[PDB]
């Protein structure tokens, strides 16, 4: 290094794993993204939905790799696991699995401030809010508000719902 | 002639046969674009899929003339077929018969394909690819999109649904 | 007069009856657009549809009664009967009352024309053609597709169909 | 139907032959077309002639059929015979043919607007004489002007005034 | 090298082989474009006509020659062989002399495309298709069409046909 400050060994490691996360949660993007475009489920909007995700993802790993280099912390990179299934059911299956996924990152996110503060290391902490917890607020609202849209939509005739939410709703 | 190099008199009966398909194609979609235009069946959008589709497969034939010539090969005309059908039911019925329809262009692509592969006809074999090809693959995902979508719409209420696709997802 | 020329008594008699006939239909067109106006009725596009219809039936009898002044006839108005209707119901039932309306229009045109065959008034036969009669066959062509498609919505859910044809058909 | 008014089953069976006549007339027109874009015959101008007349052939057809559903008459489609000739002579040759092709259409037209007057159908009438009559009269007259050209032409050098008529007259 | 891979010995030396080939069109091409620019020739349009092919024919063994070093492959210069004529007649005898070439060159990309075919080079293969085959097609084709009306123009006076085509159809 010769530039390290106040960064310490606890979360250098944190940032690595949440990395890791960040990348997981976008190829699991990435696969909701390409099953909505199959021809058997072809949801336009859904399918660009998830892609959109997908690329928000790895712009979040990309930006904590580039704070990792900022404070003088060592990239480390570990294998992604594939997506959790290879088919993703209704549109209501997918944004209940995508709300657990966020719910999970923010989670992530809180136990690297947490751990920040216990540090007292307040780039860190600064860093976190700008970049990340206000995002995962507002994706997370807006995710249930497409949820209980959803599930207004099922009624007794679930296809036309789940058109009308793509069409109306998500626009490509 | 004196032009005509390295193209046999298969590959060029099997373009003459294949100008017809084409058209006979055309003839087909010509006569679905009118059937959805009639003032009792009236859905603007599924008759302007159904004409542009008319002018594609009119447009296929004359590149394949054209393409006839260009090799030194003379083209030949036969009667063209009325449509299988005078009128075409829903707009499932049209899209499954259009389904059927392009696969059956497709397979006759890849035969004469496998022909100028067989004749040792690489020009040939470019042509098909770059103008015809990739096309049809593209044309046949995007048909078993709306099936899929056209399904998913039949619910208990089947007019309700024939509306809601055309006005949604054919818009104009 | 002065200007009067190959132009019967029979043929300025009927121009007026035809100018009270489009009169009358502007009139009932008018009471259409305020019906579909009510706050317990209030559907938008309908409303303008017919408020639309009941300017073009005026301009037809305006253009009729400039036709009397150019061919030396004499305009004579009579008492305009009040509309068939005070409430018009659904969309259905309007719609219906509007293709029978412009038929006996239409009827009246062909009645028209047919004397000025009979009565070998060439200026006639091409006023009418150019002015009415193409307008007539493309708007009952319309209704009919309306009708075709108000029809379609009915289902077992009326108030939804007709909320969903004002909306997506006549988007105001 | 719900619309058709004065449109009678003869009017209706004749606008499906004369559909046929014109679709028939435009594949003429398209052997023509092609046959003066051989690498033996090599007319460029006298092509593009001919491809020209395929698609106004096509598009008078198209009218005809959209005017057969405003009447609320049905389209019925039948197969569509071949060209009478694969090869088309000289320039001379096939301007001969196209003219007797007018002809036939033309005759086709007066024949249905007599039929029309006959049916009292005025609408008809009108329609026939505004997008095909006055079209026919100057095609043919064109037609008729090139004849005395390319007539003059002949002399005893006939490659030589093929070759000027292409290049001077009909410039692409 | 360090970058070769699945390029084989036999089309490297092939594609020298080539280059030679069409750098000898192109000096052949040079020379007919100074000949018909010659005082007691002088045939303008003739002179551009073949100027423009010897640059042509330049390109294409410029892009063969690029091909070779991005495949890893090892440029080989051979000495040109002059023209097969210093003086080359009429337009008529250097489109046959073009003609001839052309066919010539369009067999030795046939057999290349052979070779990569019995090789498994795909790359060769698309390289050919897209810069090379369509490209001869398109001009054997043209020149097809020339020798055509060079032909019809011969009559009984043969410099009226020579000149007319200069300066009606090579324009410049
Ligand atoms: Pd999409
Ligand atoms: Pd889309
Ligand atoms: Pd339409
Ligand atoms: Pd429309
Ligand atoms: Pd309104
Ligand atoms: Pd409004
Ligand atoms: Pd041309
Ligand atoms: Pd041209
Ligand atoms: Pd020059
Ligand atoms: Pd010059």
């Amino acid at each position: 290094s010769q530039i390290r400050q106040n960064y310490s060994t606890e979360v250098e490691a944190a940032v690595n794993r949440l990395v890791n996360l960040y990348l997981r949660a976008s190829y699991t993007y990435l696969s909701l993204g390409f099953y909505f475009d199959r021809d058997d489920v072809a949801l336009c909007g859904v399918a660009h939905f998830f892609r959109e995700l997908a690329e928000e993802k790895r712009e979040g790993a990309e930006r904590l790799l580039k704070m990792q280099n900022q404070r003088g912390g060592r990239a480390l990179f570990q294998d992604l696991q594939k997506p959790s299934q290879d088919e993703w059911g209704t549109t209501l299956d997918a944004m209940k699995a995508a709300i657990v996924l966020e719910k999970s990152l923010n989670q992530a996110l809180l136990d690297l401030h947490a751990l920040g503060s216990a540090q007292a290391d307040p780039h860190l902490c600064d860093f976190l809010e700008s970049h990340f917890l206000d995002e995962e607020v507002k994706l997370i609202k807006k995710m249930g508000d497409h949820l209980t849209n959803i599930q207004r939509l099922v009624g007794s005739q679930a296809g036309l719902g789940e058109y009308l939410f793509e069409r109306l709703t998500l626009k490509h």
